[PDB]
């Protein structure tokens, strides 16, 4: 089975500042298999504000520069494994 070893962490960063959100899965999944969402909407490869990676199991949503309306709860999900979080911009 799937499993999702190291779990998103919420986190809490100033205007203008980076913030991350990261997973460990049990094995190598490929990028393309992974979602990630904020408040809901799936975040698309052409998102100016929001990168996503996958290196090996680590798996990585990058927000190079926060601003006030993207705050809210991120999801993580690939195959039947599912992660929440929650980004507050301070």
């Amino acid at each position: 089975r799937l499993e999702i070893l190291e779990l998103l962490k919420n986190a809490a960063v100033r205007a203008g500042a980076q913030a991350c959100f990261t997973c460990t899965l049990s094995e190598a999944v490929p990028v393309g298999e992974a979602s990630w969402y904020i408040n809901g909407a799936a975040v698309q490869p052409d998102d100016s504000d929001w990168t996503v990676t996958a290196d090996g199991s680590h798996h990585a949503l990058l927000l190079r520069s926060a601003q006030p309306h993207h705050a809210g709860e991120v999801t993580f999900a690939c195959r039947d494994a599912v992660a929440s979080a929650r980004l507050t911009v301070l």
